[PDB]
């Protein structure tokens, strides 16, 4: 099992770190959502398909920066929604083949003025945890998730 991002980047089999760069709605009013979906960033396989069957949860996601201090929200990981920052893991999620399948996370993040989130700043930390049937693998691939343009919240 291991993953791959939008912007070139992998963790390798046994988990680790890597960043990643979204772009975001520029202008996001209160009692509106900002979209922050991953499954356009981030994209896993499993290795072994044959006999091992991948289970992924979102073990954690954390907010920083303006998102903490600026929005509240949900996650939405594999169809249903959870409070974002998260307070528990989810269920996991099956990855059953060798070909790349995105990450089914989605953050849903609404205003609580002005620039909001800093183009280049940090909104945000998910933790991919991954085990199996076949060992006790126990992994995490950390995505630090950074903004790649200002996001305004309109008076
Ligand atoms: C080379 N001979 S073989 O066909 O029998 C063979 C080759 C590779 C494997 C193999 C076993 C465990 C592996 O572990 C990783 O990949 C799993 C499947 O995605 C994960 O569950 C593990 O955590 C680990 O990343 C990867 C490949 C097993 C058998």
């Amino acid at each position: 099992f291991a993953c791959k991002t939008a912007n070139g980047t992998a963790i390798p089999i046994g988990g680790g770190s890597a960043n990643v760069y979204v772009n975001l709605a520029p202008v996001v009013n209160v009692g509106q959502n900002l979209v922050v979906d991953l499954s356009t960033q981030i994209f896993c396989h499993n290795d072994y398909p044959e006999t091992i069957t991948d289970y992924v949860t979102l073990q954690r996601g954390s907010a920083y920066g303006g998102v903490l201090s600026n929005f509240s929200g949900t996650v939405k990981y594999s169809g249903s929604s959870y409070p974002f920052p998260t307070t528990s893991e989810t269920p996991r999620v099956v990855y059953n083949s060798r070909t790349d399948k995105p990450w089914p996370v989605a953050l849903y993040l609404t205003p609580v003025g002005g620039v909001a989130i800093k183009a280049g700043s940090l909104i945000a930390v998910l933790i991919l945890r991954q085990t199996n049937n076949y060992n006790s693998d126990d992994f995490q691939f950390v995505w630090n998730i950074y903004a790649n343009n200002d996001v305004v919240v309109p008076t």
